[PDB]
């Protein structure tokens, strides 16, 4: 329904007692459903992006919100949206980003909390639950871990707190990838397989670059210098539909059908084919992808601030690593290389990658001591390869959901969610409720 | 015994990326009865000076290492001893002085024990416990509560986590310092109450300051701008005597003799006295403390680099409420002006205290979700105010030393040891061999 835009003057150096310097970080407060009278408080712990998309798309929370009888808070993380601590400035120099750090964000949701408790009147001693999603969801179960006078609990979804350093294999996300077209069709994989060698092949000859311009419908034509940058985007296709595989329609990144993945493995499927047919092939399924709904005349394989933001991150402490071999993966062979990714995170940045720090801070595997954390994960999820599947506690818990793509758990009910999605959903509640029923009767 | 003088490279910034320079963290470890077979170790989590002091004087941790067949670790906390991030620069200013907070010193602990696990042949999967006094204690607590990952557990012996803000009263610390004199003879706390109106009147001519000036045989002659800090340097006394009211004769910052405050309390006692004796009274007391061996001429009222840090510290994250009030205790009235402090910090080094940041960060009272940290505090501690002293649940555990002053359990045996501490220290070890048996047993 409607909320009210908010926002909080906050310190841009929490760690630091030299720089003195704030911002407004914004935030989101929904009031409708709230009970003053023994009622709590659900407070997203905003992720890479504008507030505003995190709060549009969490239907969970507005559905769940009368039930719970709460005050929902959607706080944007800082560097995203229009929560910029240097304004346009802020991702000038590594000087000005310095402040682009996990801790700052837990930090800066500590002092929102603390700010609504003190401002709205019933909130003082009400119970607040974190609720994210995928960097969000690492977001609300790390602020339990380190802030559990803050937080009664956190609905951690999709959140690979463990896709660092030897934690899993570098394999398991494109392994999971694999395994969706696999199990979405007979020859899809096998097919997406084959279509590497059949690209490097024509990628040979001048004319056979041709070929490929047209049967690909590109708009700009191929050289033989953006082969790899071409494969890179065929990947990257593939990847994005296992992350949106979902049980009905929808319009999140694009236009896309129920179960996009199936609807690909349609126009693969025959495997008694020649190289030049299979990229006819290859060309159909990616065009369910980019262009279902008539949106483009070409595809263009050439593509900010929010992808920036996690740029900077991703060269700092989020560093995942990430590989594919083509035994485990339908993918041609690429290893993890921290060197050659520090390199390019320095020339870019300035700063060099700490891959070792997540798990230093956050404690990696070894998390048995804290309690109320609820684990969402899908089935069809890459990401789920770096989650936690199997229950730590009996407060450390863990919900699988077969036929759930990313977070399918957090969005609006549809009519079209399996049991496995609902039948979750509720134990997710049926969690939240134990904790708010923990705190008022201490 | 004897133990080895080790170093460890340390990022100076653990919250930036900016930053990349590092420093020598200086550290000890004491190996004899540590047992590579199923053993321990026991991390002392430096605090406010020299590690080698805590080192002398931690005898507890030497009396215990066979028992719990463990390797001592003495870890030098940043900005201390010759673990100084910039060498003789590291005090210069506000820009040099940015990276000495406690997130800071906890952050290269964990560093540190990662590397010990690295290093150390038969250490990688052995449990750690932290201990700690004053503001180790403090830390080696925190530690627990942040990293449950590096530690198993801590002892944080008389750590007031709780000296801020409105947890406790600001009276409390200057209340348990009165009582401490007033059950340690009769009509002694009522001497040194009556005894600051003897110093005011006195104080108003140059004869009356000439003669106090006698009297207190000090090293300059009184003026009457210098009567706040000889009444400053006084009570500073008293204070100090509280902290070190030890069962025994000791030499920690000056040679005094068995219970000294019993020992001053005599040369007060008889309440029928004139201003004249009263102040010479006075200053038989302070001759106990500053010169018990003839060790001084005359009492010089006038009085680092470990005082530098402090105060640093006391002027950004550790700003701990104390006022007196004439009516609870035996002192002049004073309040807490936060204002007043704020203006002062900001002068000598360019900075301004948060008075709430580590109620953000550590909790403050709300953590009952922890486990596994004893909290010791002696009847006798001024400091007792500000900590721990009735058990949080069944694993967060207080326990009080009756005729114990500033953290005697962390000292080397006596024989003039009450049954309080012996029996004290015996539940410590009892708690943390609990723990070292609970983590082999998982
Ligand atoms: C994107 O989808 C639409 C419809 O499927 C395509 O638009 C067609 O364009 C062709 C040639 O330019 C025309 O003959 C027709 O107007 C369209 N067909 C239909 C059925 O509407 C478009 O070319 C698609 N594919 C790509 C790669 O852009
Ligand atoms: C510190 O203690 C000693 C001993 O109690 C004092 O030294 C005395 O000095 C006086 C005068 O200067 C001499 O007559 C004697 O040599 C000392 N007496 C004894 C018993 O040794 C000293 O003055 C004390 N008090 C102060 C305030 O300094
Ligand atoms: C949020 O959705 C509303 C309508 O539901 C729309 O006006 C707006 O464009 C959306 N904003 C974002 C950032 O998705
Ligand atoms: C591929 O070819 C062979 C024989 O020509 C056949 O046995 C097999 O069923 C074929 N499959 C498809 C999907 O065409
Ligand atoms: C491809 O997309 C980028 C990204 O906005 C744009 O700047 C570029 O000019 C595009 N070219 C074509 C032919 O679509
Ligand atoms: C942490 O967990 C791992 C694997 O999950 C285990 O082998 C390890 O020894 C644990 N704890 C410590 C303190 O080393
Ligand atoms: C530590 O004690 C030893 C003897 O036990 C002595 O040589 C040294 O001066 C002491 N150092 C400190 C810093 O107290
Ligand atoms: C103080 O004086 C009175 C009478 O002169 C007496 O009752 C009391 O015991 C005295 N106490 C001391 C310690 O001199
Ligand atoms: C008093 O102590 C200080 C601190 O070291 C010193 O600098 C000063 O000159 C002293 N004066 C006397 C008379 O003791
Ligand atoms: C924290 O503890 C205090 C006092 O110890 C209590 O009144 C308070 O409401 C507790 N928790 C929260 C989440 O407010």
């Amino acid at each position: 329904k409607n909320y009210s835009v908010l926002y909080f003057q906050q310190k841009v150096d929490h760690f630091g007692f030299n720089t003195v310097k704030t911002f407004n970080q914004r935030y989101l407060v929904a009031d409708k459903y709230w009970k003053k009278n023994g009622g709590s408080i659900l407070f997203y712990t905003g992720n890479e992006g504008d507030i505003i998309w995190f709060c549009n798309n969490t239907g969970f929370m507005w559905d769940v919100a009368e039930e719970l009888k709460a005050m929902l808070v959607f706080a944007e993380h800082r560097y995203y949206g229009e929560s910029l601590p240097f304004g346009d400035n802020s991702f000038k120099d590594s000087r000005h980003l310095n402040f682009l750090t996990s801790e700052q964000a837990l930090a800066d949701f500590a002092e929102l909390i603390k700010h609504l408790k003190r401002t709205i009147p019933g909130a003082e001693n009400q119970p607040v639950i974190a609720i994210g999603g995928s960097y969000g969801g690492m977001l609300a179960a790390w602020f339990r871990m380190k802030y559990p006078h803050m937080v009664v609990g956190a609905l951690a979804a999709s959140a690979p707190i463990w896709q660092f350093e030897d934690l899993v294999p570098c394999g398991v996300f494109m392994k999971i990838v694999t395994t969706d077209f696999r199990k979405s069709g007979p020859h899809c994989s096998e097919s997406i397989h084959r279509s590497w060698d059949a690209i490097n092949r024509l990628s040979n000859t001048g004319s056979g670059l041709q070929w490929l311009t047209g049967a690909l419908h590109l708009c700009s034509p191929l050289t033989s210098q953006d082969i790899q940058h071409l494969k890179d985007w065929i990947s990257e296709t593939w990847v994005n539909l296992a992350m949106v595989d979902y049980p009905y329609a929808s319009n999140f990144l694009q236009p896309l059908p129920a179960w996009p993945i199936k609807v690909v493995c349609q126009y693969l499927k025959n495997p008694n084919v020649s190289d030049s047919l299979l990229l006819q092939n290859i060309f159909q399924a990616l065009n369910v992808y980019y262009n279902y709904s008539g949106q483009v005349k070409c595809l263009n394989i050439s593509e900010s601030l929010g992808t920036l933001g996690w740029s900077y991150q991703a060269c700092t402490e989020v560093v995942m690593p990430f590989c594919t071999n083509g035994v485990d993966d339908m993918f041609e062979p690429h290893s993890w290389n921290l060197k050659e990714l520090s390199d390019d995170c320095f020339q870019q940045w300035g700063v060099r990658p700490r891959p070792s720090w997540i798990t230093t801070m956050y404690g990696g595997k070894n998390i048995s001591s804290h309690t109320n954390i609820v684990f969402s994960n899908g089935e069809l999820d890459p990401w789920s390869g770096g989650g936690v599947t199997k229950d730590i506690t009996d407060t450390l818990v863990a919900v699988t959901i077969s036929e759930g793509a990313h977070h399918l758990d957090l969005r609006t009910k549809n009519a079209l969610d399996p049991m496995s999605v609902l039948l979750a959903r509720s134990l997710e509640v049926r969690h939240m409720k134990n904790w708010i029923r923990d705190f008022y009767d201490s």
